[PDB]
DNA sequence: TATATTATATAATTTATTAT
DNA sequence: ATAATAAATTATATAATATA
DNA sequence: TATATTATATAATTTATTAT
DNA sequence: ATAATAAATTATATAATATA
DNA sequence: TATATTATATAATTTATTAT
DNA sequence: ATAATAAATTATATAATATA
DNA sequence: TATATTATATAATTTATTAT
DNA sequence: ATAATAAATTATATAATATA
């Protein structure tokens, strides 16, 4: 019974030993998906950027795209405008699903110049000025520059719905894409 | 609670793997204790075997006993038969501590030699004439010097009875040996 | 005898060929750190230089936390703020002295077409559309005169190896600066 | 540049001196393995030869299992059990003759003195007490008398030397006595 | 550093050996 | 089997290396 | 997929037992 | 040593688990 | 051999750059 | 900010090595 | 007991925002 | 590019866990 007892406590400790493995592979596995998750979730929300014409023409060639694009720096002018014509269609098409981004309300400096500047003045020479103005004012007067608590948890509330809807747009954007026929 | 699921699948984790190293830990102390017990079992049940004299006067010097044993080598005939008597009234001593093995009974061909002995006779001459007398024996001959079913469960109960015995008697004689003035 | 004689030398190259392999892998750990610490000062180095705040320069003078050191910056007096602003901007001429801005490369396409053609225009997005329509209706040849020649990349690209090695030696000079910097302002 | 180069040519000296010590950790357990084999078989050269059970002949002959082949040998008649009996002494006899018997070490201390002054008793218990009393009332260099010299100490010596080497010899020509051993008998 | 190896240093026990 | 001894073998203890 | 474990299934060897 | 065995112990092989 | 590394091969995206 | 491009940087995919 | 992780706490840098 | 910031992001440091 002495080994008895010893060789049950083996048994448990190669049972939970098993058990941890398998807890291992399960957060490795969901490790994985979340990184995935993470990666198009940066990828539906990124700034949108024109399709470059050899992007395009390797798109629809379904051998390799660098080679495509090699092939197409050597394409004629015709054949050349023809694709950066359907390649700037399905810009038009392509750029329609997205939102841009929330922008958030100037503040501070941001805003002075916003407000004091008038039409027709030296860019630098009205960003200098007007920081020499700035700088001048007192503390209180350079606190009612800025934006509300309110306005901020609006920003807040806006960039936060379209995180939400970009992840939507950007899966309705990659559909389109795998299935844009150039017609 | 993506990234909160998956934390708390890693927290779990590393929980099951602390109580994996103590479940390790605790196997390796019990089988320490086993091993030194079934050590124990082992020497308690040995062939009891009368101390040799040198090993008599390291056990009584606190000097590391082989050069105990070395200097005794060296000693005079006189002191040496002193410590040779006193080393034989402690094997007295010691041996009245323990319990003879049970014998199993003789079975086959040896109670056959046991039955079939006469007083007088040459060993080797009578070994082998009873064996020339008992290979000519048919089967069911052979089949009536064999030990019954009975004695054999007697003698696994008296085995059994002195394997206990002999862990309590080991103990005394330990405590014996620990305590023991020559006087 | 040699079997067992055999068997314990491997055992012995084993044992020491362990101790090796356990050296190497925390040298190479070693030198990984260091060339990451190396990175990250030679990305420093060449970075682009931003002017400190000055919650961030009465912090560097104060050896307590910087966001309490900032927050006690924020409710000075308008004349001791003035003071503090004006100690950091002394500061901060004799820190930009320590620098080079980086050397840039030359414009290329339809930048260069702009560094080249562009005329005085009152609205700038409208300057700009009109030159991206001159640039459209120009023939590929006309592009192509507008690229830049491999000398002046290959000049751009000395040019920004000097200043990669230099800068080192700036920021460098510059943290001695800063760390024997008393405020005497 | 040179500390990643350096980097480098550490990063590969680990991975090839780790398959370097996966290789020797294998070697060192085929070699254990192989050593274990040849201890075992030294040793078995070496035992005392021990006469073949009938039940034990009888499963060398059937490619069956061993407990159910020394089954079918315990119901056999009395003639056919004494026909294997006689096949498997004469399997004995020729299994035996292989083998030397080892080589013992002289008689030292009582039993030099038994082996020199034993002299016919009817009573063997009573005889080697007898001697007992003779060798205890011995003075310790009378005892001293009756102890191995060095030299038929290292006589011995030279004969278990060369004994455990044709051990070895004799087993392995046993073993091919007992692969192409037929029964025939 | 606790806590397996391992190893190496020392003591305990069995074996061999005589005769039978 | 009775019986006695060194030698061999095994076991045990303590120190060193190595691995959690 | 080799390859330590490990475990356990089967066989081989050794032991004990008579007398002494 | 003589000798024949059941039984106990050890060794080898085969099958399963597991960890490189 | 599943299943982390890693690495190396290819494609996708951002950056710099002109002017302001 | 507008706008256009190669180049650089980053990211992604597939193949190889290595580790459970 | 160094020494990877790791985690999390604090600071440093970069970004965005106005105009363009 | 000019310039001033809150905020966001990244980097560095410090503290805790953990695995050599």
């Amino acid at each position: 019974t002495k080994a008895i007892r010893l060789q049950k406590k083996i048994n448990e400790a190669r049972s939970a030993k098993k058990n941890l493995q398998q807890q291992i592979k399960d957060i490795s596995t969901q490790h994985k998906t979340l990184s995935k998750q993470r990666k198009f979730e940066e990828k539906a929300r990124s700034k949108i950027h024109k399709l470059a014409p050899g992007n395009f023409y390797s798109m629809f060639q379904k051998k390799r795209a660098g080679d495509s694009v090699a092939e197409f720096y050597q394409f004629p002018e015709e054949e050349k405008a023809k694709w950066i014509a359907a390649r700037d269609a399905y810009w038009e098409k392509a750029k329609s699903y997205f939102t841009p981004k929330p922008k958030l309300g100037a503040n501070g400096f941001a805003k002075y110049v916003q407000e004091n500047y008038i039409r027709g003045d030296s860019l630098t020479e009205t960003m200098k000025k007007l920081a020499d103005e700035w700088n001048a004012l007192s503390e209180t007067e350079k606190q009612q520059y800025q934006i509300s608590k309110e306005d901020k948890e609006k920003y807040k509330k806006a960039l936060e719905k379209w995180k939400e809807l970009r992840l939507k747009e950007y899966s309705d954007y990659l559909k389109f894409k795998e299935n844009y026929k150039v017609e």
